[PDB]
């Protein structure tokens, strides 16, 4: 969808509908805790706004909004040596990750910041023409039709999912214990529907009485699923609830402002287990990796299935040198998520150059 970086748009209309449906639908056995959280996401309601459009104007590794697409539909050898790209669903998980990270320790405004990025990315899934994985390259009707919508964003708005809180939609958000595995399937769902109303009505071929329709349609489940979201997010930060088996790791770095701290150098994370096995990913997104002053997500599948949080005692970056160019590189500070959850927090803002190798863990 379309956003404006001061937090307006199709995509701060559907974060704030989202919340004004989540009060009209609000069950009354719910709650004090939930009650009270909502208030203050309300408080911070220009927060939840400016980062629900916020994350097409980051300045990535991911130069080309790569990680704005998701085929709902669709491993191997060698990822055990890679990052893994991010996705639309992927963002969810790690903004929905630092958004309770935040919440649990005070930050409410940066906590809803976030929330409204993941947000973002949820909306965006909800499109026609991600899902369908169609880019502005692919097909002209990407910008074409995120703006005729834009234009028309106001005549789509809901008040309500069309249950309550005690009805359905809401009650199977809260069955899953494992956040991350619910909101892949959660997502799926709003994301097929998107790919189906691209072949459908949404195309560039399919008509615009079918746009129009289209719009309605997508821009609806944006809501009521932005508003799924929201309320898992509120039930999560009032129990310090909590989502088992190390499969990936997220690193989420974050690089100086200051001159010449970002490197054109080759950068690797890596890990020690218990025993004494290790592995290294090479952190390689698509554009340049580590600009000055960027904030980059990197994803890293272990080869050791079978693995728990505590068995990796060691954690690393590495950097190799490029040429005899001299790129140092100031790391600002970086998050390592497993499982949805923070687990990892380390400031640095130490320069690193050579082939030094800096552990955080
Ligand atoms: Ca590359
Ligand atoms: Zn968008």
């Amino acid at each position: 969808w379309d956003g404006k970086i001061d937090g307006t748009g199709t995509h701060a209309m559907i974060v704030t509908q989202g919340v004004s449906i989540l009060e009209n639908d609000l069950s009354k056995n719910e709650p004090e805790s939930v009650r009270k959280n909502l208030e203050i996401l309300k408080e911070n309601m220009h927060e939840l706004q400016l980062g629900s459009t916020y994350p097409d104007y980051d300045k990535n590794a991911y130069d080309l909004y790569q990680d704005h697409f998701w085929d709902p539909d669709i491993d191997n050898s060698w990822y055990l040596a890679y990052s893994i790209p991010d996705t639309g669903e992927s963002q969810i998980r790690k903004f929905s990750a630092l958004a309770r990270y935040e919440w649990q320790r005070g930050n409410y405004k940066q906590a809803t910041f976030y929330l409204g990025e993941a947000m973002h990315y949820f909306g965006d899934i909800d499109t026609p023409y991600h899902p369908a994985n169609v880019t502005a390259v692919d097909s002209a009707g990407h910008v074409k039709f995120e703006t005729f919508a834009e234009e028309r964003k106001e005549q789509y708005k809901i008040n309500t999912a069309g249950c309550k809180t005690n009805e359905a939609f809401y009650t199977d958000i809260l069955k899953n214990k494992d956040f991350n595995a619910w909101s892949k399937e959660y997502a799926r769902g709003f994301a097929k529907t998107g790919k189906s109303i691209y072949y459908s009505h949404a195309s560039m071929s399919h008509s615009w009485d079918d746009w129009d329709y289209a719009a309605k349609v997508t821009l609806a489940n944006s809501q009521k699923g932005t508003a799924g979201y929201i309320y898992r997010f509120l039930h999560d930060v009032s129990e310090g609830n909590d989502p088992k088996n190390v499969k990936e790791l997220v690193a989420y770095i974050s690089t100086s402002g200051e001159k010449d701290a970002g490197t054109d150098d080759y950068m690797y994370f890596g890990i020690k287990t218990k025993d004494g096995k290790t592995q290294e990913w090479e952190m390689d997104n698509p554009g340049n990796d580590f600009m000055t002053g960027s904030k980059d997500t990197y994803t890293f599948k272990l080869k050791d299935e079978n693995l728990k949080i505590d068995d990796i005692q060691n954690m690393w970056i590495r950097k190799r040198k490029y040429t005899a160019f001299p790129d140092a590189y100031k790391p600002e500070n970086i998050k390592i998520i497993a499982n949805g959850k923070v687990v990892v927090d380390k400031d640095i803002n130490e320069w690193i150059s050579g082939n030094s190798t800096y552990n955080i863990k």
